[PDB]
């Protein structure tokens, strides 16, 4: 296991270890398709009473997350069985899935929630969470089965299984003011602020409304739940796109929020509001073991430094999972799991405080990225991305490495290495933008490899990509491209110990002409022990057509 170490186990419904009398979808890479949008690009379709998928626990479990697709505008159930005995019902719904666009307007992915004439549905999968009153042992047969009264049809994509500890009590009621049936989050924080013996607030097991942005000020604040399966912060679900969560004022730098879940009411992307945590320039804040869904982002840092995001679960958001921008340095984004983000799952955007520096994105998992990349780094200096797992990108690379400025004021990459070290990227890449007049055309889109190295309008230099396994990328393993006419010379771009397995087109693509008016790459890159295995067409494309780009084959290359 590369990536996050999480207490839950993921099993694909379509796994060959699972008996089923339903319909296993043949894989594809199509957005807007129940196979293309599934984890592992396949799911099991249950379509008649009595159809099931039978999972086998490989670890003890009392709790489950079922990723699934149901019809638009429906809510209902699907049944769970343990060793042949019915044990309850998942609450399944398309309330948060189904976002509408057209193949030529994928720029709108995530923004537009209503069906319409000529619109195609995307973002088809969503999740149902269920805890059972018993810990079932490894080897237990857990059956997801469509019974009478359950939904008319359901695509079963994957199952999380987890052995959840009992909820933790208030660590000390004389130091943590408890949220109660009669005392709100806001009221407990007021009592906390006015009593200097309090370290913070404790939010018990339950469902607690967050209908506002809850401001943390006065001093560093501890916000402690009972555990993410127990303490549920819930945005009013009869409202939609309510900007709720926490806002950490500078006075509350050094705060900690942990051991709770937060359930937003966003049903489409909104730019501006919608981050669960607002923390304008916050420092030394710790966000740990929380589980957030249906917000625009978990957090969007702006000159936020020395913070720690650890052990979190970020699922089904409408834009980025975590992004750190405009000077955000020396942060610890460690051991977080992301599935179903609406833009770059984990991103670092360096702008203006010359650069984002000294950040460490470690032990990160980012799957089912419904737009943009699993991991993305835009400029910066001395930033480490280490032990990553990315898989199943709908429209973009597993890893984007870009010195494009997006019109903002940035210097690009700095004089110290941006390092990608230890990464597994399964079925990443996709289609986006347009390729009018493009060389190497296969469709109406630009086509993206597992890792995109993009020289934009700013310096593209000091990039180290090592110890990377790239499995069945949609199109390419590595994709190098320079934006014209800037033609920034790539320097100190090095690739070491990389395996690219069964790319449909090429192991490595030097983009010659992305679209009309665009040219080949400038500079070069070195390759050491880079193996390309079974490319659909050839190992490398574009070398003879890129006369300003020098491929250096140091050693160990089978191409
Ligand atoms: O899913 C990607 C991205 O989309 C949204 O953010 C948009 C943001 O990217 C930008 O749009 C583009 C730039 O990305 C850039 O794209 C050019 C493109 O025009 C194309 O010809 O080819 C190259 C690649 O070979 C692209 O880099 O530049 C153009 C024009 O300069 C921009 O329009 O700005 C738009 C709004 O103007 C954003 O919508 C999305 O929000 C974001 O989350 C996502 O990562
Ligand atoms: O309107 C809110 C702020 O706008 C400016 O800040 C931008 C950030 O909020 C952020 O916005 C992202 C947006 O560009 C797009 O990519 O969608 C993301 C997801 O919803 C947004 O978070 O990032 C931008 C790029 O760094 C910022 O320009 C103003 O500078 C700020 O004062 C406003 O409060
Ligand atoms: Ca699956």
């Amino acid at each position: 296991g590369r990536g996050a170490n999480m207490p839950f186990t993921i099993m694909e419904a379509e796994s060959t270890s699972n008996a089923t009398n339903g319909t296993k979808l043949t894989p594809n890479f199509k957005p807007g398709d129940y196979a293309g949008e599934a984890s592992g690009r396949s799911s099991v379709y249950l379509d008649a009473t009595g159809e099931y998928v039978e999972f086998t626990l490989t670890s003890p479990a009392n709790a489950f997350v079922l990723r699934n697709a149901v019809a638009e505008n429906t809510t209902g159930t699907v049944s769970i069985y343990a060793d042949g005995v019915s044990k309850g019902k998942f609450n399944v719904s398309s309330k948060f899935s189904y976002l509408y666009a057209t193949p030529s307007t994928l720029g709108r992915l995530g923004y537009d929630n209503a069906p319409g004439a000529g619109l195609t549905a995307y973002w088809l999968y969503e999740d149902a969470q269920l805890m059972l009153d018993q810990v079932y042992p490894a080897g237990t047969k857990i059956k997801i089965q469509k019974d009478a009264g359950d939904v008319s049809w359901i695509y079963v994509d994957l199952l999380e299984t987890e052995n959840v500890a009992p909820p933790q009590a208030n660590p000390d009621p004389t130091k943590y003011v408890a949220v109660s049936a009669s005392k709100s989050i806001d009221q407990a924080l007021t009592e906390f602020r006015q009593d200097n013996t309090k370290k913070g607030i404790y939010i018990p097991a339950g469902e607690w409304t967050i209908n506002s942005k809850i401001f943390l000020y006065g001093r560093a604040t501890e916000i402690v739940g009972a555990g993410p399966w127990y303490t549920k912060l819930v945005a009013p679900q009869s409202q939609s796109n309510t900007d709720v969560g926490f806002n950490i004022s500078a006075a509350a730098n050094g705060s900690t929020i942990r051991d709770l879940s937060a359930w937003g009411n966003y049903i489409n992307r909104v730019d501006g509001p919608g981050k669960f945590i607002d923390g304008n320039g916050m420092q030394n804040v710790t966000v740990q073991n929380i589980w957030v869904e249906h917000f625009v982002c978990l957090y969007w840092g702006v000159n936020s430094s020395y913070n720690t995001f650890k052990n979190n679960r970020i699922k089904n958001t409408f834009a980025d999972g975590i992004n750190m921008t405009n000077g955000s340095s020396y942060n610890v984004i460690d051991n977080n799991y992301a599935r179903g983000t609406g833009a770059d799952s984990f991103a670092l955007f360096s702008a203006t405080g010359s650069y984002n520096v000294g950040n460490k994105y470690t032990n990160l998992t980012a799957t089912n990225v419904r737009r943009a990349a699993a991991f993305a780094v835009y400029g910066g200096s001395d930033n480490l991305f280490q032990n990553l797992y990315g898989a199943d990108t709908l429209t973009y690379p597993g890893i984007t490495i870009s010195s494009y400025s997006f019109g903002y004021n940035t210097l690009g990459f700095g004089d110290q290495d941006t390092v990608i070290d230890g990464a597994t990227l399964d079925r990443t890449g996709g289609d986006f933008w347009t390729s009018v007049g493009a060389d190497d055309k296969i469709n109406e889109y630009q086509n993206f490899g597992a890792i995109w190295i993009y020289g934009g309008d700013r310096a593209i230099k000091n990039i180290l990509i090592k110890n990377v396994d790239i499995n069945n990328p949609v199109y390419f393993g590595l994709m190098f491209q320079s934006m014209s006419p800037n033609n920034m010379v790539m320097q100190n771009i090095r690739v070491e110990n990389v395996n690219i397995n069964n790319p449909s087109r090429y192991g490595i693509k030097l983009v010659v002409r992305a679209e009309q008016g665009q040219g080949p790459a400038y500079g070069g890159a070195s390759f050491t022990n880079v193996k390309v295995n079974n490319p659909g067409i050839s190992a490398i494309y574009g070398e003879a057509q890129s006369p300003n780009f020098t491929v250096t084959r140091v050693s160990g290359n089978n191409w």
